[PDB]
């Protein structure tokens, strides 16, 4: 009977546990926090339901289909009933975004310089940013109204401090062999096998909120399989001696109340964030296991902000999913990052006469905005709710989330940072990394780096022989 | 004892027997020529194999994939073995052509000045020939060297005398909506086996030449149902009396029985090209419905020449399906329309120490050329051959076939010819044309217009209470 530690209840390590679990292996989960809920958290309160992390999320992942069907959620998948519109904000006030290319060089959304500047991409076309990339390629108008909200309403971050390698790899790559993006996109989307059937391609969620997910693949984990309040501390393999694989040991806090403890395992799956692993004191055989290498990753500080006014007092409602607003809307006025049409596009999370919006405040563009007072939040969430959709007065209520450290910030030293990930891995056999500061930032991406992990663990555990 | 009679025996009106006959109703066809073939036409003689018609189709129709699978074909259907690459002629030599649009803008076919009209045509932009239209569009370059090579390809005509409305309806009526034909094309192009596909698209033929499939048809249709040699004269449908759906009697003549003969009918398929009803002294009730007047279209003449040269002697091989000679490429000596590679696409049709090739004489750009000698026609042939491929000395082997009337020429007051098939339909009850003056040339369409054709009668067989 082997045991594998899986450090982080995020919808990652529940990934990960599940897919090991359906396998035999016998699994322990520690999680720092006092719920299992990862980012996923959604809250149920007076007549209201929300989400203070993930809203929404995508299966274009095989490993998302396949867990949706095992824990038997598909009746419990919420699709938005609103249709799927998104705005953007143009010197203060929502536009709407363009649905397809065609509308791009069709509409106005674009000046003239900017559409021939595309059109004319195919001919006229290390460390680069997301926005150097793309400004030299489409022009600016495009990566101030076009690229930049897109990665706003991805991770909150600025398109100037990104990867364009790491956060676009889809891209990056066509640019190597085709040369001219446009010419690239067109060649291939225009000319791991699941169930499925295309049904639904958008976005959703599940009724109840995104923790929805988490908590069906807690209930196939007893109580001694998962372990809140319990953060690792320090990790430690021996070798040697009369056996085989290393042997990993565990000392995670509150094991008790102020109390300390241990455990042994056979493998151990890495969940946490690239942050917390330097926290953590790690040793090989006895002597200690620097970490000095990791290099310092930094985050997009944000916290949601929740508000609800009457339906009688927004002025100018607009229908779809919501509105990103543009960092250089600031100038503008706008202090938020984007809003959600939480009500529009699940109206049984709220009561109806009344709208539901979920505000993202902070990010990179303004960092000490997302440690605002509530109080200071609200009147922030206000102003740019009267101004975007005509709210009038008070929110009728507020609450809201801060999460410090919301987003791994893909930046330059990023092509590194992997580097490190891949090192650890190497030197510390059995110890698996699947965070999110690898696949991918999306809810679906990191349940994928769960399952990849799982068996990669499993096919560890039994090369043995 | 409903009786159904089918003019001409071509793909078109064998598709509309066939589909008739697996309905009950008995049929009954006249073929003017002693052989059922229509314009599909194999030959099979001197170890070589040759199609002196159709020499490929495709099934982007339904009815095509319906008939194949009816008729039991799949195992005679026979697609090349080269490569799919064609060639175009360019100042006097092959230049292979991009096989998708695409590659129209890495590759080199065409001018970085024929491609800036192009990427920017999206902003740049009754009658009007295929060619004005193109013209004004793209540019000369791209009406020389692509859409006419095309059309040269299609029908051997020329794009200065075509109908663009009549002859490319699926872009005439994206530039009414959209305005830009390339913007149209993208929001157009990007809106049961498992080689499906591939298979509907890409061109093909059968085991020993085209008409393997119209001696499918005709393997199913006992002997009083198939005609051959007796052509139809005259029409006449009686009404009135003591019936309902009114008669039609048929006199067809003979050459094996001298005078003539009749025969009564509840409908009629009309499928003899247009040219061919003009002659025909057809009447309503007592008095007859004259012609003086008949929208007179226009053919494309043309012969088919066969040569054969042994490998040794062709010096510059090219692989792929074939050569087109842009009409511009005359001022070069170059006299034919385009040849094809017959033996490489279909090795089996000759001795694998020779190569057999089908070139097509003639056409619009030379009328009296389609009627030279086959002496005059085996040098010309050869005079091309010889500059495209490198040809040495005389064909080994020399046959032709003369058609006076190849395509219907979709010209300028096509829409006009339209009209009056509808009104020669909508007048005489129970006649229906489906010939190929309608929904396009090409053996796909045309056998389509023939069962399409059938249920219509199959309608009108029935729509009587
Ligand atoms: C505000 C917000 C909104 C978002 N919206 C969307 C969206 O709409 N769509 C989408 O696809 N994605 C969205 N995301 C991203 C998505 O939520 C994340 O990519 C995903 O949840 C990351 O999952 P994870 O399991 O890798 O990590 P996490 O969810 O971060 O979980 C890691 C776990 O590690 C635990 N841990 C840390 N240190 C220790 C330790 N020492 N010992 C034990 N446990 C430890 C933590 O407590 C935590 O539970 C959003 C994220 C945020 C913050
Ligand atoms: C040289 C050439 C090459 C071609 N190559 C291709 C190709 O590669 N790919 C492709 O897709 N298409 C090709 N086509 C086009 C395609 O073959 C034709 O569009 C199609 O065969 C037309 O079919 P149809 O039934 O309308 O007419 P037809 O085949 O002409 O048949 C009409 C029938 O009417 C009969 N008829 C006429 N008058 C009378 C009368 N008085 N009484 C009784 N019967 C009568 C005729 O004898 C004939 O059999 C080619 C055409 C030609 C001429
Ligand atoms: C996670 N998230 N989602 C949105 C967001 C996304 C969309 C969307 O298009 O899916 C919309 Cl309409 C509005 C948002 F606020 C925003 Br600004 C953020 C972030 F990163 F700031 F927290
Ligand atoms: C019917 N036909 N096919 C070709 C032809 C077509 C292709 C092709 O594109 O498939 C090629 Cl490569 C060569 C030809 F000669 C030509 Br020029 C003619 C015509 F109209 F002149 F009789
Ligand atoms: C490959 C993709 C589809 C991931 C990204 C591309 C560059 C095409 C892109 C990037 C940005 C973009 O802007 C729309 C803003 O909407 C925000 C939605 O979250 C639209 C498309
Ligand atoms: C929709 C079509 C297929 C009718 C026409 C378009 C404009 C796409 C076209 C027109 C011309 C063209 O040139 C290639 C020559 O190929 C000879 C094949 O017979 C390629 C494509």
């Amino acid at each position: 009977a082997k045991r594998v530690a899986v450090i982080g209840a995020g919808v990652s390590g529940l990934a990960a546990a599940y897919k090991l679990k359906i396998h035999g292996l016998n699994v322990t989960v520690f999680e720092a926090e006092g719920k299992a809920g990862g980012k996923l958290r959604s809250v149920s309160q007076d007549g209201l339901i929300w989400d203070e992390g993930a809203n929404t999320m995508t299966e274009s992942e095989g490993d998302v289909t396949f867990l949706i069907d095992s824990l038997g959620l598909r009746e419990k998948q919420q699709f938005p009933l609103s249709q799927n519109k998104r705005y953007i904000a143009r010197n203060g006030t929502p536009v709407l975004l363009p649905s397809n290319p065609i509308d791009l060089i069709k509409s106005n959304f674009l000046s003239t310089g900017s559409k021939l500047q595309m059109l004319l991409e195919p001919i006229l076309w290390s460390h680069e940013s997301v926005s150097g990339f793309f400004q030299r390629h489409f022009g600016k108008e495009v990566v101030d109204y076009l690229i930049d909200p897109f990665v706003a309403g991805t991770c909150g971050g600025d398109p100037d401090s990104l990867s364009m390698h790491h956060s676009f790899p889809e891209l990056w790559n066509l640019e190597k062999r085709f040369g001219s993006v446009i010419l690239g996109a067109i060649r291939s989307k225009l000319s791991k096998t699941s169930a499925n059937k295309k049904r639904q391609r958008g976005s959703f969620s599940f009724l109840g909120g995104m923790q929805t997910l988490t908590d069906a693949i807690c209930k196939d984990l007893r109580e001694d399989e998962l372990r809140l309040n319990s953060r690792v501390l320090e990790l430690s393999c021996s070798c040697t001696e009369d056996s085989a694989i290393d042997s990993w040991s565990i000392i995670s806090a509150s094991p008790h109340k102020r109390q300390s403890e241990e455990e042994s395992f056979d493998a151990v799956i890495m969940t946490a964030p690239l942050c917390d692993v330097k926290s953590m004191k790690i040793a090989k055989r006895g002597n200690p296991f620097l970490l000095n290498f990791i290099p310092e990753v930094d985050y997009v500080p944000l916290s949601v902000v929740i508000t609800t006014f009457k339906r009688e007092n927004v002025k100018y409602p607009l229908e779809g999913f919501g509105v990103l607003v543009p960092s250089k809307e600031q100038q503008h006025g706008l202090k938020t990052l984007g809003t959600l049409f939480s009500s529009m596009m699940f109206p049984d999370r709220a009561p109806n006469n009344v709208y539901l919006y979920t505000t993202f405040v902070g990010g990179s563009r303004n960092r000490e905005l997302a440690k605002a007072s509530r109080t200071e939040l609200k009147e922030i969430v206000t102003s740019d709710l009267k101004q975007l959709l005509g709210a009038e007065g008070e929110p009728t209520y507020v609450n809201h989330l801060y999460w410090s450290k919301a987003f791994p910030l893909y930046g330059h030293n990023y092509d590194s940072v992997l580097d490190a990930i891949d090192k650890m891995e190497k030197n510390l056999p059995g110890l698996f990394y699947a965070g999110n500061h690898r696949g991918g930032l999306s809810v679906g991406k990191a349940l994928s780096s769960g399952c990849n992990a799982a068996d990669l663990v499993i096919s560890y555990l039994e090369s043995v022989s």
